[PDB]
């Protein structure tokens, strides 16, 4: 399993990460995590959980990755790690460890495999959770293009019909996700996140955005 320090990439082992988890009563993974701006917000805001944010591009997270092994002082933070995969090839490390999982604002593949849904990808997603772990994925289209991407490629169109759905509901099901509710929500409501991506989307045009959460079952 690869981890990033400061920028450059380091290995960490089951143990050593058994070992950092042990002082934590929960451990939560954001899954395509971005710039990481959204995990440091919530990671400095809840020293008793252990945050884990995945992203298979480590330059994307070089800044904020500085920042957390800096001094406290200075914004240094001990409850953050940085792992570098793809929802495609996750580290076996990271089985059964989650209490709670998010894909925030997913784009491109891994927002097919969460739409369609991709029952192998997101089994290995659920994978990562502890038997009744919460789990919420938060999704729109990142632009036009990418809308009329996923159309024309036959994918199902989004919509909180279309989450609601028997159809759906089973497929997550099927893959370890039961889905508890299903909400269509606001750019007011993604001001609340901190990323770049995230305050583009909030402050850009009117969007439709969509939660679907619940727990994992598979387990």
């Amino acid at each position: 399993m690869l981890i990033l320090k400061g920028t450059k990439t380091v290995d960490l082992s089951k143990d050593e990460l058994t070992e950092i988890i042990g002082q934590f009563d929960r451990v939560h993974i954001d899954l395509g995590t971005g710039d990481g701006r959204n995990i440091y917000k919530l990671a400095i805001n809840d020293q008793n959980t252990f945050y884990i944010g995945i992203d298979p591009v480590k330059e994307n997270l070089f800044d904020i990755s500085k920042k957390i092994i800096k001094k406290p002082s200075k914004g240094g933070l001990s409850n953050v790690v940085f792992v570098i995969a793809a929802a495609e090839s996750l580290p076996f490390e990271l089985k059964n460890i989650a209490d709670s999982i998010s894909i925030l604002f997913p784009w491109g593949t891994l927002l097919e495999y969460v739409i369609k849904p991709n029952r192998d990808i997101l089994s290995n997603v659920a994978d990562l959770a502890k038997k009744e772990a919460h789990f919420e994925f938060v999704t729109t289209y990142s632009d036009s293009y990418e809308e009329a991407e996923i159309k024309k490629r036959g994918l199902p169109l989004l919509s909180k019909a279309y989450f609601l759905s028997e159809q759906y509901k089973a497929e997550l099901s099927n893959s370890g996700f039961r889905i508890d509710d299903v909400k269509e929500l606001d750019n007011e409501y993604v001001k609340q996140f901190n990323s770049l991506w995230a305050k583009r989307l909030a402050f850009g045009r009117k969007r439709s955005f969509f939660r679907v959460s619940g727990h994992v079952s598979k387990h």
